[PDB]
């Protein structure tokens, strides 16, 4: 229905706003673009499902997210990929892991404060009906 399309449009506006706030945070720069194979050739082979904030924006605009739960799965993937790719004790790896956890924690905190639970429930019920 048109009311349901309005609901998903509001969801997309909300998700673009959250994503923009993450993307402008200097700590999260490493997560804003796909990994360049010229700089890191072994990435594309170790990480089977890459994800980054630019790809998240593209997915919002392609209407790939019908709930915040599905968006958070991709935030979780950005973080889990970073932990997997940077598992060593060396400070470069530890810095990226700390930033990855901060990205995840920040996204969840914004959503806890700003997502209305009944709005998310409505999205989930529309999604389940299709
Ligand atoms: C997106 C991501 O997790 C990423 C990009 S480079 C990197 N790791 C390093 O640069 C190590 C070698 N210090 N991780
Ligand atoms: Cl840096």
């Amino acid at each position: 229905s048109m009311q349901e399309e309005d609901t998903f449009r509001e969801l997309r506006i909300f998700l673009r706003n959250v994503t923009h706030r993450l993307a402008i945070d200097k700590r999260f720069r490493v997560f804003t673009k796909p990994v360049d194979p010229d700089e890191v050739p072994d990435y594309v082979t170790v990480i089977k499902q890459p994800m980054d904030l630019s790809s998240v924006i593209s997915k919002i605009d392609l209407h790939k997210y019908l709930t915040v739960k599905d968006y958070l799965r991709d935030i979780d993937l950005i973080c889990s990929n970073a932990l997997e790719y940077n598992p060593d004790r060396d400070p470069g790896d530890r810095l990226i892991r700390h930033r990855a956890c901060a990205l995840r924690d920040t996204a969840y905190a914004i959503i806890k404060e700003e997502l209305d639970e009944d709005f998310e429930q409505l999205c989930e019920e529309i999604q389940e009906s299709r």
